[PDB]
């Protein structure tokens, strides 16, 4: 439609209104001392938030030249919490603060390309500096100090999080459920599990309970869904000369085979549980062979042309015991091999290397929760609803944290092995003194995130950095207590892989947008 | 639906701020401190961009009779893109300076319509010019060279083209794409790769990939979706009695078929395999026949009733290996008769020659790559989405570019043998003095590129444009290190067919519109 | 009874104030130069080629670009009020240090650390157009 357009100063003015708006709503949120925002949702009622990729996704303004800014701006935010949960803030103050000084140095007339040639040439060299301080975290004490920083002081949440991954170990699984108590909860469980349980609840053995138990048993796998006993007999026959329990998982049960099932059952000839396949489209396939190589059996495919009506006990794989209600199975220890349960993991984890989506990342690491280090689920608890919402956060984006904590490492926290890159880089050199300027553009950046957890405090941002800028190593400030020493023992260390992005992000979307000698939209 | 009307005067008033407002917006990207422009967007991450077309293809007014302005040059901008990629801005700027000079005539008394027949004559003669002084661009320094100054001064990406081409050729196929590196990856491709993954997970003889292997195996070529064993029997048989392999490549396999043969291979009597149709509809048929030149088979087609019950081993295809995975499909060398494979690869180079359309030209040039030359793909390299959609765009043409420089040539660059030719034409004439002062248009206008250059660059453009003139030849201004020598030496080149393409279309716009004496237009 | 105004706002005015005097006072310049007409309404206009005529007849109705006139009609006038010659080179070069000033100032430099900056280089330029200067 119809535009309007500006150029030079009504570009570059109008963009760092809309840059310093948003901003300014993500800052009032970092660190011990730092605060809460609030968002209103006509959908139903407001919801409160302390993470900025919250704030930043729900703004759009009335001017369309800082409208620009803001919705700019908004991608970074979105890099941080889609790369790692957290440094959502970190990244926005990073971006709003290499733009601004990257604007004064446009401003004052260095050439913008080589300013940008100049923050690029800082971003790789503060990367690699950042790779190289990269601790070496292991012990659990560093692991549960992480936690409590990105739940923001909070000693219950990061020891929670921290013994699930000290339990469940560098490759089991933990998530995340929205609570049913007024206290939080850390489940965890010791077997195989999934999304399916009985097709009929008359086999309830123990009625104090709700449970159906099947001690040491076979283990019965099919693709196809079941409706004549004419499928089954073969194995049946064979499974009562046998003397043992048998669990059937097939795609689905009906017809006269689900009654006749449930019949021998009923009149004690042989306990027989039916079962649906977990899960839905090939993800289902999936789990069926998974089950099979942990317990030692065939999966009966349709699809390949594999008649049930000649299956053998040779066929069925078995276990130390399975316990079943309606929506869900339990299976511990199955009887297939270490190296092939193993081999299992490991063709699981050759699909880690390239699985390219969330969805993917998810229903491959489902697959190793239930085969190498276990599964584990944080019930998230509270009180209020808007407490519900808040904890969430602080459970969700601070387990994905954590996890990128885990994978990339650790620094010197509150920003300030941030400062120690910047301090190292005070030397490096560009090409030419528009590019020496850009270097200094980037580098004035690196104690925004310690000048604005010290703005949050209500306290004087240049006296703190003109402090720690005189000491040295892992010298720093407290920002909870008040005092000087070395932030690691003080409490305070940063994940490598949020610090690492936050930066890249913020300097890419400023190094791209300072450049901006035009802007053009659409009339009011 | 009721128009406003304005004429002469107030018509070209209104033009004229219309080609402003679309061509000034245009220029502030240009040369090698050339600047950034954004689009705003409500729906997301607003569009930063470097490209004239791009920009201009946005432009649109409510003020109708500046809103024609503007669309005008939205044309020639357009026409350099259509035809051919780059100089997008180059072509904008000589536009609105074309029009600018072709005004100073109409105004100053000239016969507006003799302006067009004298610009017509001065474009034959700079087109001309520009042929005879055609480099011969065609080394891999050249090559990097100019794919570096279209990258905006990106060394990387000029020097990744050209190690492209270095495997491809001239004339082979390289593009680009959404990635995950922080630095970039190149895939290349010789035989043939095509989408179609396996159609059987349980033939993937290396879990450690996800690839199935069949080294060197039979291949049939079926326009019909097999859904039968039936008609495959004979020639399973003539392939069991040689102990080779089998591939199927068809419309589709499906049914008994694909049943029968996922069990030959699973329990292990022969590794037999089958695809489907390669892209979509008939380019079945089409590549099917090109995969027959390849492999040294014949193709059997339903529609024309071919049965499939007699053919032998020499009705097949052969190759040295093939290779598949969740996507595609890699033969690792078909036999083919190289006497046929060269005949038909040549009359390729012949449907690419005479080729109808973009979507022609994708879909004929891929067939000599997925042959005799090579294939390749970029994975960007790139941490914002900002950062992906910028790379990929830069690379997008400057892959255009580098190919638009070697088939049409070079000439020295930032507008210095454009200067040249306006200096070779001092004494050209037509047949009346309106006619002279209209070929007088096109040559004042050949000041403008290395003027919105060196504006660009922030230095003087009447200066820079009249130390260029005292000297002659390649010698010329370094616009980015901003010193006087050979333009050639210091990568400096302008690409004969932008420059010839920029010249002609901005030459044909601006004399059809400084004639405009009246405008129609409906009520705002 | 005041109106007042602050930093952004204060600066544009100020800057578009300096400029509507002194681009007036800057068309006359030189042997090429034009003319301008100032109405002495008390019985008629006077016609002139000078930037002291031009700055002390002038006064505008926006009282903030008023404020940036009314300043340059010091600096405009004190050419004829203590040297005789120079009253549109004085306005000239004002402007000039005014705009490219300002343009630093708003890029966000210490608006006294660049004064500190242009009094090192008038201290400087005042002994340099003495070691330029050959006697009359």
């Amino acid at each position: 439609a119809a535009k309007d357009v500006k150029f030079g100063n009504d570009a570059r003015v109008k963009m760092l209104r809309g840059v310093n708006v948003l901003a300014d709503a993500v800052k009032v949120t970092l660190g011990p001392k730092g605060r809460n925002v609030v968002l209103d949702k006509s959908f139903g009622a407001p919801t409160i938030t302390k993470d900025g990729v919250s704030v930043a996704r729900e703004i759009e303004l009335e001017d369309k030249f800082e409208n620009m800014g803001a919705q700019m701006v908004k991608e970074v935010a979105s890099k941080a919490n889609d790369a790692a949960g957290d440094g959502t803030t970190t990244a926005t103050v990073l971006a709003q603060a290499i733009i601004t000084e990257g604007l004064k140095a446009v401003a004052a007339g260095m050439n913008p390309m080589d300013l940008k040639r100049g923050i690029d040439k800082a971003v790789t060299a503060a990367v690699e500096e950042l790779k190289a301080l990269s601790v070496p975290c292991s012990d659990s004490k560093a692991i549960a100090q992480v936690g409590t920083i990105s739940a923001n002081s909070d000693e219950t949440v990061g020891k929670l999080i921290a013994e699930a991954m000290d339990k469940v170990g560098k490759e089991g699984v933990i998530t995340v459920e929205d609570g049913t108590g007024l206290q939080d909860e850390l489940d965890v469980v010791e077997g195989m599990q999934f999304d399916r349980g009985y097709l009929s609840p008359y086999f309830i053995n123990k009625p104090e309970t709700g449970a159906v138990e099947l001690e040491s048993p076979f283990i019965l796998l099919a693709d196809k869904k079941i409706s004549n006993i004419r499928e089954m007999l073969p194995v049946l026959e064979a499974v009562a000369k046998a003397g043992k329990p048998l669990l059937i998982i097939a795609e689905d049960v009906e017809g006269e085979a689900l009654a006749t099932l449930v019949v021998n059952t009923m009149r004690g000839i042989v306990k027989v549980a039916a079962v649906k396949a977990p899960g839905f489209g090939d993800r289902r396939k999936a789990m069926l062979q998974d089950i099979a190589t942990l317990t030692g059996g065939t999966v009966i495919s349709e699809e390949i042309g594999m008649e049930l009506e000649k299956a053998t006990l040779e066929d069925l794989g078995q276990a130390k015991r399975v316990v079943i209600n309606k929506d869900t199975t339990t299976i511990i220890d199955g009887v297939g091999e270490e190296a092939a349960i193993q081999g299992r993991v490991a063709q699981i984890r050759q699909q880690i290397e390239e699985a390219t989506s969330d969805y993917d990342r998810e229903k491959l690491q489902e697959r190793v929760a239930k085969l190498a280090g276990g599964v584990a689920v944080i019930k998230v608890g509270a009180a209020t609803e808007v407490e519900m919402k808040e904890k969430k956060a602080r459970v969700e984006d601070a387990l994905h944290a954590t996890r990128a904590a885990v994978e990339e490492g650790v620094v010197a926290g509150g920003g300030v092995a941030l400062i120690r890159v910047a301090s190292k880089l005070a030397d490096l050199r560009g090409q030419n003194e528009d590019q020496n300027v850009g270097i200094k553009v980037a580098l004035r950046a690196m104690e925004a995130p310690l000048r604005q957890i010290v703005l949050n405090c209500g306290e004087e941002p240049s006296v703190v950095a003109n402090t720690v800028k005189g000491g040295d190593g892992n010298y720093g400030y407290n920002a909870a207590t008040e005092e000087y020493g070395n932030m690691i023992d003080m409490g305070i260390l940063d994940p490598t892989k949020v610090t690492r992005s936050a930066l890249q992000y913020a300097a890419s979307v400023a190094g791209l947008m300072i450049t901006t000698e035009c802007m053009v939209t659409d009339l009011p």
